[PDB]
């Protein structure tokens, strides 16, 4: 599995990690601090944009889910959820968001309350912050699991560690400066 070698490589699938490829791009790109999105927990976090054509990550992330769904009832038992009563990850970029990055895409809102190993081509750590931001091609190390919580269920994405592939056009942010700035009265 993962980067083992195929002889000495472990009995057994992690079924529910997925490495995204390096035509991955990272939205709202919060790897090197973590963040509050929308008054939730402080946690480090990036939407994960998936090209459609990426038929082999899609795949697996498809298998990745549904074995967070059965590692969940083998936990707990009980009946196997209907899937569209639960939250699930992959989310359509095309139809569920109006932002031109987005067109052509999945994503997934991966997130992790402890920081991402962030690491270039050579599988070394990066020691400049300016070489990932929004916008950059990187991938992804994606952990799926299922989770209940603030009034959702489903499926849920942790973040794992990233690899910058190449550089892309920047991004722009949420809309936080509330975070720094008050009313000057």
């Amino acid at each position: 599995k993962g980067t083992e070698n195929l002889y000495f490589q472990s009995n057994a699938q992690n079924r529910t990690k997925v490495v995204t490829s390096v035509n991955t791009r990272l939205s709202y790109f919060h790897g090197w601090e973590p963040v509050s999105i929308n008054g939730g927990a402080e946690k480090y976090s990036v939407s994960v944009l998936i090209p459609k054509t990426d038929k082999e990550t899609i795949n697996a992330i498809n298998a990745a889910v549904d074995a967070a769904i059965e590692e969940g009832i083998a936990k707990f038992g009980g009946k196997k959820p209907n899937k569209a009563a639960i939250k699930l990850p992959l989310r359509d970029g095309d139809v569920e968001r109006d932002d031109e990055a987005y067109k052509g895409h999945y994503f997934v809102n991966a997130n992790s309350k402890t920081p991402p190993q962030i690491v270039d081509k050579a599988v070394r750590p990066i020691l400049d912050r300016n070489e990932v931001y929004s916008g950059c091609y990187a991938r992804v190390s994606l952990n799926f699991y299922a989770f209940n919580s603030n009034g959702n269920k489903g499926v849920a994405c942790g973040l794992g560690n990233i690899q910058k592939i190449r550089d892309g056009e920047p991004l722009g942010g949420r809309t936080n400066a509330a975070d720094d700035f008050t009313t000057i009265e």
